């Protein structure tokens, strides 16, 4: 039972706020957890992420550990295992990257990435699952320096067996920043697993340009900008990522300095192979990961 798990937990610092609702982080038996009280705009996010981590067998080093979910004048809360560095957004903000981090950090996310997309079978298996808001903000990163993705709350399922999309009923939708071409065209076929996934992938390459951007080489090294930084205002709106990502065919430059090494020569070429704009041209998750390791 996650009942007196939520009972026991002391919140102690309020470590995020947003439309999403707000994370804490709390001690329960001399530990640290995370404890994600949600706001009311979002219940549904809730309800999808509380079914998904009792249903699925889904624990992984590379993805953020779930403790209980609960309802304790209405409140939903989710319990997690919590991370101080918070999120590659936040992480990427203070700390610049060797390379080898950059490739740490890069690695262990596209692990993450790749145990959600690939189905497992067998009474310890797991479905096919796409995440449809993968984002920075939505990885964490541990004390070993290796990331876990989070967030669950938008997730498809589906299992080779069935075919029919184990859809949610949230009204939310991507986070806009990172909705890839189909999406803000509309052109996206809403009853395939498969366009889910590549709309994955397009968001993982943009991830990937924000670790790229932090790393240092020849000693230099950029400030942090999210995607897209140079072409629209903070909270873009629909149209203004049509705009750019659909009739002006845009993606993040590519750093012209990105070629001029070994290691990191790859990761400009991978984040070529995210952005085509025929979503099945992509790389799968599985292809990322192999490609990360076989370069270290
Ligand atoms: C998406 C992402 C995360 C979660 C989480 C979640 C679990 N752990 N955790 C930690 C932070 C966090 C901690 C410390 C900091 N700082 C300390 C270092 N300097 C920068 C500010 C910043 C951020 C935020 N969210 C979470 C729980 C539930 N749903 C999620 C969905």
């Amino acid at each position: 039972m996650q009942r007196t798990v939520a009972r026991q937990v002391a919140l102690v610092e309020c470590v995020g706020k947003g439309r999403y609702g707000e994370v804490w982080r709390g001690l329960w038996h001399g530990e640290s957890v995370a404890v994600k009280i949600f706001s009311s705009r979002d219940e549904q996010s809730w309800f999808r992420e509380t079914e998904i981590y009792n249903t699925v067998l889904l624990r992984h080093d590379n993805i953020l550990g779930f403790i209980a979910s609960d309802m304790t004048s209405t409140q939903l809360w989710l319990i997690t295992h919590y991370h101080e560095h918070g999120s590659l957004y936040d992480f990427l903000q203070r700390q610049t990257l060797e390379p080898h981090l950059a490739l740490r950090l890069a690695v262990s996310a596209a692990c993450g990435l790749a145990h959600l997309h690939v189905e497992i079978f067998g009474t310890q298996g797991k479905p096919a699952i796409a995440h449809r808001d993968f984002k920075s903000r939505n990885v964490l990163v541990k004390s070993n320096l290796q990331c876990c993705i989070a967030d669950l709350g938008l997730a498809v399922m589906h299992s080779q067996g069935s075919d029919y999309l184990d859809i949610g009923n949230n009204p939310r939708v991507g986070t806009k920043r990172y909705m890839a071409p189909e999406v803000l065209d509309e052109q996206i076929r809403t009853d395939c697993f498969e366009s889910y996934k590549w709309t994955d992938i397009w968001a993982f390459g943009l991830v990937l340009w924000e670790i790229a951007r932090r790393t240092i080489v020849n000693g230099i090294v950029e400030d942090y900008r999210p995607p897209f930084y140079d072409v629209v205002p903070n909270d873009p709106s629909f149209e203004d990522m049509k705009k750019v990502v659909c009739v002006d065919q845009q993606t993040p430059t590519i750093p012209n300095r990105l070629a001029a090494d070994p290691v990191l020569s790859g990761l400009a070429q991978m984040m070529r192979e995210c952005w085509y704009p025929n979503p099945s041209a992509r790389l799968t998750a599985l292809r990322i990961k192999k490609t990360l390791q076989k370069i270290s």
